[PDB]
This record gives C-alpha cells, sequence and structure tokens, in this order.
C-alpha cells in the first residue's frame, strides 16, 4: 500500500494537479524566476573567488562582527545608485531580509506594542511571531493591484500603530508609491514606518531613502542584493535610516552574524556595480519594451517598477501558461484571474517571449 | 543626527542597561553564536572555487531543474550518515531553511490553515511569507528544559493544527526528542509534523528519518548545512520524507529556484564529507570534555546533542555572563535565569572557557 499525494493532507487547493515532475522543462526561456539574468564579469568572478579564497581559511574565526567595511561599500554603492549622500552610519546589513525585519521588531515591535500592514490583492506579507500585535489591510484598488493610499492613511491615523509596513514597489503588480504618498502615511505613523524596497532598484522613481532625512524619527527603508546581484550578493538584507536607527540595531544583535567569507563575497560582488546597474538600466529599458509591444498586440500590462511585469486579460489564465511553456517561455501562474507574471530578461529571451505571446493572442476568440 | 536614541520608540522594556558596543565585545574568546569553528580546507576550498568558477561563467545557463545530482549527493551523504536507506526520491533541496519550511508550508499550511511550534525552539522566532498562521507554545519540563511532550500532545490534540513544528535537538538545552516521544506526537497530529534536525550532525541520539517509512503521511524532517559544513553549505536546506512529499514540492516549487552556481557550490562540500565529519566529530569531543569537566567543577550541565552547552547553576545568571566576559570570555545569555548557553568551540578556546569556568564558579547557588 504505497504512499501517494492522496494520503497527504495537501491543501484542497493543490489536488488533482499533476506535479510537473522530471526535469520536463528544455525550456530554453526561464521568466518565471525572481532575480537577474545578466551572468557575471569573468571580472567580477575573479574578483569572487580571490576574495573568498583569501578570507575562507585566515579569516574564518575573524569576521567583522559589526559589518563595518560591507555596510559603507553598501552605503557607497547607495549614495550612488540613488543619489542620496549616504554613508556607513546608515546602513545595517544582515543574512537575510527576514533577519533585518526581525531586528527591526525587537528594537521597535514585540509584545505590548502593535503593526499593521498594507497589502495590495494577492501579495503575501510575512507572518509575525513575537509578541508583537499585526494585523494586515488588504487595502488595494480595484483596478491595478496598487495601494489604496486613502484608507492606508485612514487606517494608519485610526490605528495608530508602533510599526508601519509597506512594499514599494510592490507584489503582485509591480507597482510603487509615489513620494507625496509616503509622506502623507508618514505625516500620520506614530512611530516606525518600514518600506521594503525589495524591488527598488528597477523601479523608474525616486528612492524612499530620498525622504529619511525629511522623516529620521520614523522611516527605516528595507532593501536587498538578491534582486540585482545574482552572482555573489548572498541574499543579504540591509536597511537604511537616520544613524540612531542603525544604534539601535547594535543593541539587538542577534545570535548569528555574517561569515568572513560571506562578507567577503557581497563586497567583491559591489565591487563592480557598474556593470550591474548599468545592466539593470538594461532591464528597464526591456521591460518597458515588452510592455508598450505588449499592449500594441492587444494585452493589458500592469505598468510596472519591477524585475518583472503583469500582464494578460487571459480568460483561462492557468491554460495561457501551460500555452507558454508548450512553446518554450516559462512564466508564473501567480494565482490572479486573468494574468500570468513574466519576469524580465535578455533581450533575446524577451524576443522570444513577445513571440509567443503573438502566436497565443492569435490563436484564441 | 540631531535625532537620537530618545527620539526612536523602542520598547521601554530595552530603552535601559544598553547599549554594549562591540568594542567592549572585542573579547578573545566568542564562544557565543552557533558555527563551526573549523576553517575548510583548502582542498574543500579549491574545489568549491573551481565548482563555482565553472558554473558561473559558462554553465549559468542549464541550471539542474530538480537538482538531482545534488539530491542524490545528499542521499548518499544521508544514508551513510543514519544508516537508513535514501534515495533521491525522498529529498528535497532550497536555498535556505527559510525556502523549505516555505514550500512546506505552501503545500500544507497557507492562508485558512494553521500551525503551531514549540518553546524551546530557537532564540529566534522566524518570520516567513507564507500567510500561514503560527502560534508558538510553551513547553518546556523545567526540569532540564528539554520539551515537554505530555504538554505537546495536550497542546496538538485540543489546538488541531495543520502543521507541528518540532526543534530537535531543540534549542536553549540542546536536547533531542526521544524516538518513542516523536511517535507520541505523530499520532497526535492531523496533518503534518517538521522536524528541524539543523543541529542533528550531532546528535547522538539516532535521527528521526527512522520514523518517516512508519509514518509517511504525517513527517517531514529537515536539515541544513550551515551548521555543519564550515563553508560551501553555507545557507542551503535540504529535507527528507516519502517520495509521495517530494512530488507535492515538485507542485509548489518555483521550477528553477536553485542556481547551477548554488548547486555546484553545495556538491562540492558533499565531495569532502569526510573532513567536515572528523571537524563535527571532534566538537561532540570537545563538548564531551568541556561538560564532563564542569560537572566535576560542580556545574550543572544538561546533557546536551547540539554544539553548544546549557549550564548553570548561577545565583544570577546575568551578574555571571559579565563575570565571563570580565575574564575575556563572551558567552550567551539564553535568558534563562539561573544557566547560560556557551558554544562548543576550539580545544584552546574551550580551555579558556574551562580556565574561567573555575574561578567564576565560586558563585552557583549553594548546598
Amino acid at each position: 500500500h504505497p504512499v501517494t499525494l492522496d494520503d497527504l493532507p495537501l491543501r484542497a487547493d493543490l489536488r488533482g494537479k499533476a506535479p510537473y515532475g522530471a526535469p520536463q522543462l528544455a525550456v530554453p526561456v526561464r521568466l518565471n524566476t525572481n532575480e537577474n539574468p545578466h551572468p557575471p564579469t569573468r571580472a567580477l568572478v575573479d574578483d569572487v573567488v580571490r576574495s573568498v579564497r583569501e578570507a575562507a581559511i585566515d579569516l574564518h574565526r575573524y569576521p567583522d562582527r559589526d559589518a563595518v567595511a560591507l555596510r559603507a561599500d553598501l552605503a557607497g554603492y547607495l549614495t550612488a545608485q540613488t543619489g542620496i549622500q549616504l554613508g556607513v552610519e546608515n546602513i545595517w546589513a544582515a543574512n537575510g531580509s527576514n533577519e533585518i525585519l526581525q531586528q527591526l521588531l525587537q528594537a521597535f515591535g514585540g509584545p505590548g506594542r502593535s503593526a499593521i500592514g498594507f497589502v495590495p490583492s494577492y501579495s503575501m506579507h510575512p507572518i509575525i511571531s513575537d509578541g508583537t500585535h499585526t494585523e494586515w489591510i488588504e487595502a488595494s484598488r480595484a483596478n491595478d493591484f496598487g495601494l489604496d493610499v486613502d484608507v492606508a492613511v485612514a487606517a494608519v491615523v485610526d490605528r495608530k500603530p508602533d510599526v508601519v509596513f509597506i512594499a514599494s514597489p510592490n507584489n503582485p503588480s509591480g507597482q510603487s508609491v509615489s513620494l507625496p504618498d509616503l509622506c502623507k502615511l508618514l505625516d500620520v505613523a506614530p512611530g516606525i514606518a518600514i518600506v521594503d524596497e525589495a524591488y527598488g532598484e528597477f523601479s523608474s522613481q525616486p528612492s524612499a531613502v530620498s525622504l529619511v532625512e525629511e522623516y529620521p524619527s520614523k522611516l527605516v527603508v528595507t532593501r536587498t542584493m538578491s534582486k540585482a546581484f545574482a552572482f555573489a550578493g548572498g541574499r543579504l538584507g540591509y536597511l537604511i535610516a537616520t544613524p540612531a536607527v542603525i544604534d539601535a540595531m547594535l543593541l539587538v544583535r542577534l545570535p548569528y552574524h555574517l561569515s568572513s567569507v560571506t562578507q567577503a563575497a557581497a563586497r567583491a560582488a559591489l565591487r563592480h556595480s557598474d556593470d550591474t546597474l548599468s545592466s539593470v538600466a538594461a532591464l528597464i529599458a526591456e521591460r518597458e519594451r515588452v510592455t508598450t509591444s505588449l499592449n500594441d498586440m492587444g494585452f493589458r500590462v500592469i505598468p510596472s517598477d519591477a524585475n518583472f511585469v503583469l500582464f494578460g486579460e487571459f480568460a483561462d489564465a492557468p491554460a495561457a501558461w501551460r500555452r507558454y511553456l508548450e512553446a518554450g517561455i516559462l512564466i508564473r501562474d501567480v494565482g490572479i484571474p486573468g494574468y500570468l507574471r513574466a519576469t524580465t530578461g535578455l533581450a533575446e529571451e524577451n524576443d522570444a517571449f513577445l513571440r509567443a505571446s503573438a502566436r497565443i493572442a492569435t490563436d484564441l476568440v
């Protein structure tokens, strides 16, 4: 009596689904991922293998427990990428985005404290299990899956919370939240407000760090290397804020810190940020291309500020997904009636995606 | 900068008695955090560098979809480790411990479902992006800070949760859950039990993967390379269950999630398992020495199964933590009233901890 899916307490949502198991995807094109195609320069790779090679043995027991150089390096890069003059005393680093979110919640959240988060429809919000009372309002516009800034503010003045969560740009549509609008919230926020600029590097739009100096006792901006720095970024997490906040972090320092090698890898990655910015510049342009291109083909495309685009108005989206698959393109069914999510990629890939889009569009009534 | 800590709405809770500038924790011996202190090998390093170098430039194209290479290796590594026969069809890997816990939750939890976990669990209440409502419960024997199985089964029947997390070896104490005890719990699970054996490579008590093929529709156990592998393992998590659940993972996974670079790096480190195992053996060796040595000095030590020892019993834990630091020894106050967690380190570091223990000993609760 060997055991199968029917015996497992699966989520109902997933019953009857044939698992597309085996490596059943010769698919030249994968645009369902969440990071970055652009391969790494032989130059950047040599830096990594040098750097890592050097630290691995000798500095194994001697990591910079305070991630100073890395933090300065990040600060460096940020000041370039955003234009806001940043320094080591504004940056704080951790293993992942979850860790830095964890640290913040120990400084400003926890038992007795309360937070509220805003999520457009179909988003996936973090689950916070330390004593902090969190509530998640879904407040999108029945329109574009963007954040209904109006209810958001009203929700803040009413719930008067210790911490506020926003994503910008956010899932699922890749909408940014306009600076004016941030301010509107920051104005009514009584405590901390954390803005997740996970995708910030792809946004054609002033970064939220530009408002730090204006709201330094309130705003903290999260961010991550996982998106822009495929190679060597170690899926790292950092924050930008007033030097004082950084200080707050140092006093709730986690039971783990950043590997000596881990740190070096990340630094090497930053050392070649010129490319992994000019190639991000490459992406945005392409993303915009796919965008206009798709509309011209008759698709409804949700105008995005991320490494991806939400599109369609397909009657049977999951079938469309199968169709893309059967045509060599791997995009993402993200469980939204009528829409699929296609990551932006290399021009040669995007073209293929667009082509497949036409085949498919044509083959429908 | 006109703005300082008094302006920020910190929780009053920690407002005072802080900070603790890291220059004050600049101490020569730091048995404070939970990673392997044994550096990697050049043999290992040069090989992982090469594996990576190669996978980075050309092979960036076609990363193994189902990481079948990697899963094969992992299973090979684990059967050998545990004696229970294991194949690629029982294994599923992913970028970290969050990602496995995430997929597991996408499959068996999510919106509308519940999960319940335990204290003692980790020092950290994990944050994950699932939509699966989790609740943690007091279930530690005051006896020795392990897990109060009877409190736990009592909760798992009352709360009837979809998923049950179980740390084993669990944290503060570092003690595993007796295979019989897991059973008592698995009998009472409605849905799934995940058993987290991150620290398992250090446990003398046998692995829970013994119960998979005897509780196939209930049990999933997870591990990691982050504790045992000095290096290339870094963050990377796998799990072990009846093939049926691996099939389920295939269903919920973001198709090409495990890069050929991260895959190549891990595969290498698995090729040097003998190196890293011999050094895990060293750690256990050392942990035992410390443990007996502490007992001899009259410390109550909680018999550990991980890579640290929780030990007491001080008249005042934070006060003695401070004593240790003064002697140049940094260990962790896990917040327990009489005890302290001291990570097991290199021999020299361990000696220094003991020498310090010797003086500070004049400091435990009498009789």
